[PDB]
DNA sequence: CGGGATGCTGGTCGGACTG
DNA sequence: CAGTCCGACCCGCATCCCGGA
């Protein structure tokens, strides 16, 4: 299928992107390949047919133009591909499609006679909030789901080799399947682009997926969510996604590779609703993506504000140890628990199921007396988000007691 | 020249080494490929002019030889080389050379169609002590430099690709010189092995050999001197034998520029070894490493550290508080005085006094008193000749003397 | 300095080769 | 007769050498 190459198709010839380059003379010079399909002294349009079965007495030419900065164009001459090749057997290619891959040659090569390591993924800083600013652009951001499988970020070393590297910059062992396919894709597309994606197979649980990743059975697939150029780290999400999805229009033959369904959404309701949806899939939730956010890599740990994941939150019980009262605003005044995690480190819980009115009236009428009497020492289950490492439990609710109590009517 | 392909030459005969397999039936299985030179229906010996010059009428033939586990052997038919290749430029190859080419072609190849990631360098343990053990052995140790640079492991990942990674389980950028080399290297020598070694530039500071490594600009200016080599599968594998490998390794390709065996010396005895420490700092290098010749290859999983390799290096300097004083538990020590010193973090240590005899250490920890230690010695600063940092103490920590100098035997 | 030619390794294809 | 080896064919990566500016 033609536009699985790189380039523009017009006026029948398809012509491979322009690759400049400075000169001794410092002014800017241009070299571009291009392909046409001859019949009958006829340039005619190329067909997807004509990638299966021959066209009779078609014959193919490819061409190089060549031109400095705002001065004349310089042609080659036009090598004529008159026959596939491996014609016998089932490796065998038309004439044009052989003569796109000998001009995919040349011009992979020109780009490596005239022209990177590893940077550490981004982070999702925000968790189950979406800032309002995510809605503000001049574009939606965008939705995508949230798999609970290994992170990966492939590139292409220069020499040839696929790099596969993990969250921790550490390069995967095993995983053929997956860099044969990469192999593949990357003669096709810009080799300094880092496709940053997740390691996965549906319906499995981490500890096998983390299982196949770590050991050194070919069943793992690598789903790509984004993709970045170290050169141009700035560039906002909104454009990294068109460039990865021309990346992926390109080859759609591959089997463990995909790239991830976008969504669009214009306000925090439609994002719900998608998360909700991503979770009776069987996904682990939903990922938010400002329009303009740059690649921010995790150096040092460091999450980016224009990510944020919604998520269902974690389970857990906690010793409740005092109360204490919210300090801004509408929750000044409003009664607040604190539990302690095993090591005596101490956070605040928020009571989920009161309204405002009765923590205010909580926090007026507990005493430390009735408190040290029906509710130090007991067990409450907190809903929480994530540890900060601290250990402390972050966005933490109270779910209730294992003993069931109604704090309304203690005295 | 010769002996830069891997195999044995014998009655005129080469052949590459046997690459072993198993049947369906469970057998054992060989195959060989062997590379002679004939002229005049004769085998003529293989000469290391005639990779530069050809012999007249001289043509090299390729077989191979297959045999299942104690079976009649199998004969392919004679693939005849009559002639070089790139035969007008200056890439031109003799006939000789370029069947030993074609040879360890289908070698690799065969060996690939019937056939892994990083392992953390192993660690030093001992510093300027060498454990009597390393001289009990059937073979004599090993010692070599100890090279002031940047520590790197190669390996080859088996699709083609050559890895360069450090001690923190990190590919390098750059170093194309280096890479270069390796792969070309890798071509001659097993695909399994992998070279452990060094990155440095003689007379070099280290802050500047770990500026070019680091970076991914560097000026390919720097060398990789390998001091050991290892196979994944055999971790047991003696040091001696370990280093007889790494050099037949060497032995094949000796025009390489940026790669180097590191120079291997044999001592029998503790005092052989500190002669060779001395001459290696005279020379600029950091000091010498010891290798015991049974010593198996022992990664460095969690910064373990191989009580089978000593450092012998110059002591670090520095200056500590001298805060209390005490007397050794075991021994020769029981009795003898040493001081405690303090990190500024306010953690203590003790630190040995270096030149005073043991009757000057029994007889200071017997007249000293807290009173006249307080008042004499508490606080002051002291120099302490250390080794490491423990993973915060200083180890093998010896009083060189105070700033302002006392005599501690007159003290009263 | 751009590119054809040459040779190399790794890939797939297809036809023996042999227990 | 089931892998099991291997020549053949292509292709990306090197180097060598000769136009092409
Ligand atoms: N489409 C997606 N976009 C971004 N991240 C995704 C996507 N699908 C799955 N993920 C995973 O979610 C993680 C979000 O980054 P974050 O810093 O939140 O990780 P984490 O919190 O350490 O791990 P987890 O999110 O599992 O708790 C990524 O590491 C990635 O592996
Ligand atoms: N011939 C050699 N054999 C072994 N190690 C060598 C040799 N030459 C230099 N070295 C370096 O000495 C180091 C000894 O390992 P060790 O665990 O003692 O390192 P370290 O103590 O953390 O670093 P340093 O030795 O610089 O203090 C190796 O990492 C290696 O880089
Ligand atoms: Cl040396």
């Amino acid at each position: 299928m033609l536009n699985q190459f790189p380039g523009q198709y017009s006026n029948n010839i398809f012509c491979f992107p322009p690759i400049e380059s400075e000169t001794k003379s410092g002014k800017k010079a241009s070299w571009i390949i291009c392909v046409q399909v001859v019949q009958h002294n006829t340039i005619i349009p190329i067909t997807d047919e004509m990638f299966s079965t021959d066209v009779k007495d078609a014959v193919a030419e490819i061409f190089t133009k060549f031109f400095v900065e705002e001065g004349a164009v310089r042609i080659s001459k036009m090598t004529r591909v008159t026959e596939g090749k491996n014609l016998g057997k089932k490796n065998a290619t038309t004439v044009v499609h052989q003569a796109f891959k000998d001009a995919l040659s040349k011009y992979n090569r020109h780009a490596r006679q005239k022209r990177r390591g590893m940077i550490p993924p981004m982070l999702v800083k925000y968790f189950n909030i979406i800032p309002k600013t995510f809605f503000e652009e001049e574009t939606d951001p965008i939705v995508q789901r949230k798999r609970n499988g290994v992170r990966a970020v492939a590139c292409q070393q220069g020499d040839g080799c696929i790099l596969l590297y993990s969250r921790t910059e550490k390069e995967f062992l095993g995983l053929d399947n997956i860099k044969k396919e990469l192999k593949q894709l990357y003669l096709f597309i810009d080799v300094r682009v880092y496709l940053d994606g997740e390691l996965y197979l549906h319906r499995k649980p981490l500890q096998w997926i983390a299982g196949q990743a770590n050991a050194k059975s070919s069943e793992l697939h690598f789903y790509v969510f984004d993709c970045f150029w170290s050169d141009q780290l700035q560039m906002p999400s909104n454009k990294r996604q068109q460039l990865l999805t021309n990346i992926f229009k390109q080859k759609e033959d591959l089997t463990f590779i995909h790239q991830v369904e976008n969504f669009s959404v214009k306000n925090v309701d439609e994002a719900l609703r998608l998360k909700a949806q991503f979770i009776k899939e069987g996904y682990e939730g939903a990922i938010v993506r400002n329009a303009n956010g740059p690649y921010e890599p995790g150096y040092n740990n460091y999450h980016s504000a224009h990510l944020a994941k919604l998520k269902p939150l974690l389970d857990a019980e906690f010793i409740l140890v005092d109360y204490t009262q919210g300090k801004k605003g509408k929750d000044l005044g409003a009664i607040l628990w604190v539990c302690e995690l095993p090591n005596k480190k101490r956070f605040v819980v928020t009571p989920k199921h009161l309204t405002y009115a009765d923590r205010y009236a909580l926090f007026q009428k507990l005493t430390p007396a009735l408190f040290k009497k029906h509710l130090y020492g007991k067990e409450l289950t907190v809903e929480y988000a994530e540890l900060s490492p601290t250990g402390i439990p972050l966005q933490a609710r109270a779910v209730g007691f294992r003993e069931p109590i109604n704090v309304l009517e203690i005295i």
